[PDB]
């Protein structure tokens, strides 16, 4: 059990839509160190004569948190030995460096995108459903994808584009309205009342679209760096057995990324509600 | 709370704010204490021919008390002694002078459009509820909003720009009539019907749009400080806090921008009513 | 009477009814000496190796209506002797000569209509409507709005302008036929209608809609008079004994425009009455 | 009794119907005194191996009427004194003749589009609605007018061009269709058929379209000298007494005419009915 | 009586309904009256280690059909006479071939279209409706023609042109479409349910759509004069023989054609029927 | 009974339309059975300062089917002896290779897209379609067309073209689409959205389509074998009857051509509601 | 001859009513449509050295009354004759209108002063008879004249000048006493407290001076229309009595001004009373 050799390669599964994950999240702006706040509350009163208001304003929201990228894997554990003897799974290793790291890259916009993905803690869409009841309740229609804009629209802002779960997508563009098109259909994507609609691949989102407005995508960078030392799953092939097993024998390359998505004050949500 | 070394950032949100307060009012400039304004009917004669029948009509209305813009309290004073210290922190003291010089036009269209703090006897709808129920009761529709427009247009007059607001934006875009899908909100040009209309962002404003003619704005500009006691004073963390509370060094920023607003006694509003 | 001062003078919603007045119901701006004359002619016969029998027409026009004068009167009184004393009410009365202009086109229009002044041969509207049946007691449509050009255009001649009130505007614009295409409102053109549209603001209208096939109209008068009253319709100033005559008048100024309306063959009418 | 100087006859009504009374009815006019139109009926018979019989006759039908436009009575009998007097009524006569030209179309029309107004030698739609009916009468709908013309394609197998009535296209414009096409015409189409006609002036029909194929209308139309005796109608009072018509003075021109229509058992006629 | 005049007869409106039979056929010319065969196709699908097992068989149909062509009886019997006399007559008959023909085509049209003409062994119409559910009974519509096409497309059959009545064309423009556009009847291209429409003359049934795929054209030819022997239609006392055996009279005008007429279970002719 | 020589040849307008359905879905040809794998994602660390998760996913996909091109002897069993006897029907079963190609790309299509046979059964694009549940309830309409090509964008890659069956071809050329623009039609090439639908003849399929671009086609090669000794028994007689198919020359040539088809759920389809 | 004359000749005593225009002034001149705002005294107190505490205040006059000047009664009708003849007596009668531009200032303030009959409220003997009467009189003194002005002082008011009739300029400067205070006479002009004045000829009592502080003098100049139009009001009797119906011959000229008096706290004034 676990140590055979075969030729086997991941092509526009996973990949594919991991690659704009954030860009969907439209990351404005990439800061160097976790410190980007607000600061802007605006405080005005309107009198006649003979009276002095006073007027106050200072704020600040930061966020910094890190997401670590994937480590050696359980899996990569009977390839290791294989990595090393054919050419097949060394380069299948090689290509993991960037597919699984954009797996990593994927999960860490995921986790703001989603409520469900715990990594950022306190961002995007995660933060925006517990804080502010944007998220409308039931069938995403053409007017209720509208209605679900005006949730964006009503905290003094306007909403930039709308991400879509595979699920999600679907539902989305099946709705059509009384008289407007609404579903495009032509070529392009479905919008809600104006604005484009970008794909992104989520685990919790099945039924309804979710528009995120400024929210930046900031990070370290997410990079591939090999190693001897990786406590997880354990793993053995013959002769051998593990239990506090990590640093014995290298399975995969431990991954480093530090990555952090910017707390927004509301963006929209929806979902579908069945008692 | 200390509140030293500390870097101000400002959302783009003052700068629509403020340039949509007299435009989406029409307010005409004029330089003077208060307001005036005339009216006037003229009457014809018969159709025998001996003498001709006269008597005209001269008609004037007049504004009353301008509101006067706040000065900076307690929050802008902590920040007031870190600009006499760091160089950055003085930067953002005359920046402060132009973001309550933008929330004081905020305030006026709080005043002028909407009935949060009326400074003026006639402020738009409430100067519409208590003269001359011109409202329309229940959802905004499109063939709702031409006959919300038709309420104004009746008494003599004509609709030029619906005041929207946050949740109304979108309201509007969701609108839609039996035969025409026109609206006007995804659009870069936003209009009720027809002519041209502007959003206003308003507290007291919760859905509906309001259409509105001719307006007034009087003697406007922007703050002016230099050295101000304060009378009221703000409970803060940092600094003295007294009953009597004053400073004479350098704390607190004057304002000063007086303004009024005249009505025509014919202006369409918009509402929602429970069943 | 009180008195007070002047201070300014409107203009911009006389403007609009001044302009618009003669254009109406097809105006056509036809010279005439007194009285304007129209005549029409027709035969009838069929047979053969037999008598001949044959029939002619000659048909006579008549126009004849007077000048429309207004005099400073008490309409104008506390302004009369403000003329001496005060610059703005010496200039009052020189633009009323435009005011009263205003005054004096609406009447000319509104005899087409109905009117209080009835100086043409009826009324362009009434008389149509007692000749061939157009008129609809209930509410206009925008497919009775087609029929009501066509109840013009089946007698004698084809249908060209279609007159309106301004609520009569409104409720035309907010008015939608069966077909997308077929319906225009308030989101294309100026005009509502299909056919050529023109704004008549009169008491004696007031949401209607009633088009005209062709009618002639000559003006010709100078607004250049002044006189020691004759109409006088209430007391002035109170100081000396006797009140009511027009004897002894301080300050007079009058404007007259002499107009004739020529009537037409057959014309439209439509008017709304509640069940 | 007494008329002078004044003269000229606009002739709104004349000046139009003389274009489409019998051009636009008919297809083709072929000038004959007794105009003969054929039509063959070809024979058909299939079988197996046997003798073929089958036999195919040329049915031929004959027109011919004159209707001549005849010399004004009483009217002309005023005019012929002012026409030897005064050079105006002399070229007012001469212009008559142009016009009762107009009239004498408008009479052929009558009899010869129209069912029943003069009943010259018979045909019009008076022969179709009596021996094969045709007519189909109801409320005028879009579906209706398109059974009209399915009315001449079930009993002769043609396609027929649309309405010559002007008040009749008052009911055709109030028809509503569920297509998007309507039919109205009159406010921007030119007819509400599949085949375009201009409206013509009626005295005997007063509503239903007049729709009519292939049909002949000769004549041999011409306008004739006056002369010195005619008798008619009533006589002309002067300074000699006179009661019995022989004219002898007096002159009044007439006119030489010759049309002939011919039937071809396609016509369509619409009717209200009210019980 | 009978009695012969010389007149030339009208080509009409008939003269067009000879190329209507071959045109909806949409069919190649074979060299003599025998059969035609089309191929059943297909076999048992994919395994392994298993028996192939048998297929099937092409299936040939009857393309030959006797049919004749009538000659002129008693019809045509003044006109022989005529013949003889005066030359216009005699061209005439000779004229007469090219009606004939018309009617020749006519016959043979009539079986493919409708089940009131016989001639050819099978309707075209008649047995395919009979045998399988493919014309619509009732109400005339724009969907239900294109319902008429998709029972021809399961039987893996695409209609090339809809066969086309004179009064089909004015029940299917009434019928409502739910595309913005509309064909109605004919405009340029004439289509039916999308591909062109042919019109055809058919006096048996009519007022109903039809469809047409691929039917046989078959070699005749036309006319053949002989003028010896007929089986005599009328009886007569002067102007025909009471015994039919012509004796020598050159009435007969002898005409030859023979065709033929095969077609898949494709069209179909829908028919109105009330409740 | 009767097995005679017809000498007749009978093909085209029908193996055409067939060869072109399977080839049209656009897939890689593999040199063998079996299907290229993709591993679908790796698993993400979320925390700073810690070890980190580690796992990985392993590819699996597989494709295994071998295709056969049937030996007639059902239909055959005549053509045999025509086939040893005269060059017509010999030449003809040479040409049913080409007959025996277009069953083998229907046998190839029927059973993915339509499921009637289970060649590919566990990679079958009608049973993913169901697996996946992606099938839209009711007729086929615009809306539903565009939310069918919507359905597989959503989950996977966007699908060229929606697979049409003729029948359903014909009942969505009805259709049409809210914007001035006809859905695939009849005007040069049937478009569901984008790429050219490929009509395919199915039995299974009857109204619906589906929609799938990354669908897998590949085959051994062409089907072309000899023939050799009796398999298979359905009819067999001429002058003895035979029970079990053995002995003498093959009646039709069995001919090997292996295909297999893989899928990665992209398929929907539409299926009606029957109440 | 009453009401012809043949020579005309300037007024007696021209310097006497030119005397009685200067007399009315007191508190400068300012040319309005009303009476014009003069603000309060406003104090201010020393106190202390540290402590600024004062008073300011502001006074507001009421905006009332406007001047007239009047055509004379039947002396201007004898001179109406000669002023149209005779060229030295048309400028008479333009010498007449400073004549009369004399006796409009004379009348203002003589009815101002004395017996009340001006249009204007509060003025000299009507303001102290409304506010305070300040002097008590019933026999000429020189010690009354002095307690006069001390009653104004008491009020706050200082006295410059006071103005007196003729009758009363006489026993205010001369009076029987035990010793003789203030008279003045030979150096310029009599004194009644000790203080130069100027007499105006006016309509009031001998016994009792009046004393004058501040008063406002306005103006809108003299003598505007001088045609005349119909006369019926003044009473006539020269030449002809006019009463009812005048032709347009101008008799005098009618002048035009606006005067209005600002009202003192304090005026001094004296009414004689019976013991």
């Amino acid at each position: 059990k676990d140590g055979t050799l075969m030729n086997e390669f991941t092509t526009p599964i996973l990949q594919e839509v991991m690659e704009n994950s954030k860009i969907m999240q439209l990351g404005k702006y990439e800061p160097m160190e976790g410190t980007e706040k607000k600061f802007t509350f605006w405080a005005d009163k309107p009198g006649a004569y003979w009276v002095g208001e006073g007027q106050k304003i200072e704020t600040s929201k930061a966020t910094w948190v890190n997401a670590t990228m994937r480590a050696f894997k359980l899996g990569v554990i009977l390839p290791v030995t294989k990595e090393f003897l054919n050419y097949t799974y060394s380069q299948f290793f090689e290509e993991m460096k960037p597919m699984i790291a954009e797996a990593f890259y994927k999960k860490f916009d995921e986790a703001g995108i989603l409520n469900q993905g715990n990594n950022p803690f306190g961002k995007s869409i995660a933060q925006s459903i517990e804080k502010t009841n944007k998220v409308i309740k039931g069938d995403f229609t053409q007017d209720n994808i509208i209605d679900l804009e005006a949730l964006l629209e009503d905290d003094e802002l306007e909403a930039n584009a709308f991400i879509s779960k595979t699920q999600n997508r679907s539902l989305l563009r099946k709705i059509v309205d009384p008289e407007t098109k609404e579903r495009i259909y032509d070529r392009n994507s479905d919008s809600l009342d104006g604005l484009p609609v970008v794909n992104l691949k989520s685990s919790n989102l099945k039924r309804g679209e979710l528009i995120t407005g400024d929210f930046d995508k900031l990070i370290y960078g997410i990079p591939q760096l090999i190693e001897y030392k990786i406590d997880e799953t354990a793993q053995l092939s013959t002769v051998k057995n593990e239990d506090g097993t990590p640093v014995n024998l290298f399975e995969q390359d431990m991954v480093a990324l530090r990555a952090t998505m910017h707390v927004a004050l509301h963006i929209a949500d929806d979902k579908a509600f069945a008692k």
